[PDB]
């Protein structure tokens, strides 16, 4: 019957009530978020006199331990910011309340998935996509800081939030799936639509998997639709191949899961296994983006900053983000120097 003296539910989530007042400080307004970790609530902090977002972790050793790993990375990041110029969500403090670890974040506005939805999945402009792209690239540069070397490991539109609904400043949230660069412990990582080829191929990975995810995200922000909407891993890889061609032989020769997707011919060349799909490399990004045809579905014809020349810069940057080879794939520092950002 009763769990944690009536405070927790079946899933070990704290049962939130509007109007409750924790620690004579936080006035709970409403539930704004939910996930495997627990819940997120909007609350007014009476001491600092501002709204905050409190992430209430479930009352279970597994989720507690995961969330203390998130706390450690956040404090490590926020210790190399202070001025907050690098677009990571800011952890203010944490405390235990009725056996739930609570992380107090600055309160943010809508996420980029909500934006897509608000466009009816037709996308936002190239100008706004540039602004998100610039900030995300600066965030990834920050994460690559040697003493950090953090992989967010689950970048996707819903994990990118606007600071303010009338402005274009963004913050990355949810470092619960994140770890630093080390020996490979985990293999089933990233969200499928944004999952890198190295990961699909069971290969070793580094910070470059975040850059792959970013390429995918940026095209989606402009088209309204995911670049690669795989219903499973095989379909995911096939959708990547349609656009980018068969992965290079030197990669696939080292891939433990090569044969999940491809097959080695007697001459050492690799083709797709049949299971539907356009031939490899024939769903070109140039055409997906509508470089010469007025953008996605022609919806940006005549709009300023949407000329052929503007689109070719965007296209060229994304292809450098979607490089098959993680060692050749563009890095944050050089991405910021791309002509797309002039
Ligand atoms: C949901 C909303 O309108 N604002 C939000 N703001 C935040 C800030 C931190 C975290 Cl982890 C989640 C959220 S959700």
């Amino acid at each position: 019957k009763v769990y944690n003296d009536g405070y927790d539910d079946d899933n070990y989530d704290y049962i939130v009530k509007n109007g409750e007042k924790w620690m004579d400080r936080y006035e709970i307004d409403s539930l704004i978020g939910k996930g495997s970790f627990g819940q997120v609530v909007k609350a007014y902090d009476r001491v600092e006199q501002e709204w905050v977002a409190i992430k209430i972790i479930k009352n279970k050793k597994a989720f507690l331990n995961q969330a203390q790993i998130e706390v450690r990375l956040l404090e490590l990041m926020n210790k190399h910011d202070t001025e907050m110029k690098y677009y990571i969500v800011h952890l203010k403090r944490h405390f235990m309340f009725r056996n739930h670890l609570c992380l107090v974040f600055e309160m943010l506005s809508y996420n980029l998935y909500d934006l897509l939805r608000n466009t009816n999945f037709r996308g936002v402009s190239l100008n706004l996509t540039r602004k998100f792209a610039q900030q995300m690239c600066t965030a990834l540069l920050f994460l690559a800081t040697p003493e950090l070397s953090i992989i967010h490991c689950d970048l996707k539109p819903e994990n990118i939030l606007l600071c303010n609904p009338k402005r274009s400043a963004i913050k990355i949230v949810d470092f619960g799936s994140s770890c630093q660069l080390g020996q490979r412990i985990y293999q089933y990582i990233q969200s499928r639509f944004y999952r890198s080829p190295e990961v699909l191929l069971g290969m070793p990975y580094d910070l470059a998997i975040d850059m792959w995810s970013l390429g995918c995200i940026l095209v989606e922000m402009h088209t309204g639709e995911p670049l690669f909407s795989g219903a499973n891993e095989v379909d995911q890889m096939n959708k990547i191949v349609e656009v980018l061609g068969i992965p290079p032989a030197h990669i696939l020769d080292q891939a433990p899961k090569a044969r999940k997707f491809f097959e080695k011919l007697p001459d050492g060349t690799w083709n797709l296994k049949k299971t539907e799909y356009k031939p490899p490399g024939t769903r070109k990004l140039h055409n997906i983006l509508g470089v010469e045809t007025g953008g996605p579905g022609g919806r940006r014809a005549g709009e300023s900053g949407h000329t052929v020349a503007d689109y070719l810069k965007f296209k060229d940057l994304i292809l450098r983000m979607l490089d098959y080879d993680p060692k050749t794939r563009i890095q944050p520092y050089y991405a910021l120097q791309h002509s797309f950002f002039k």
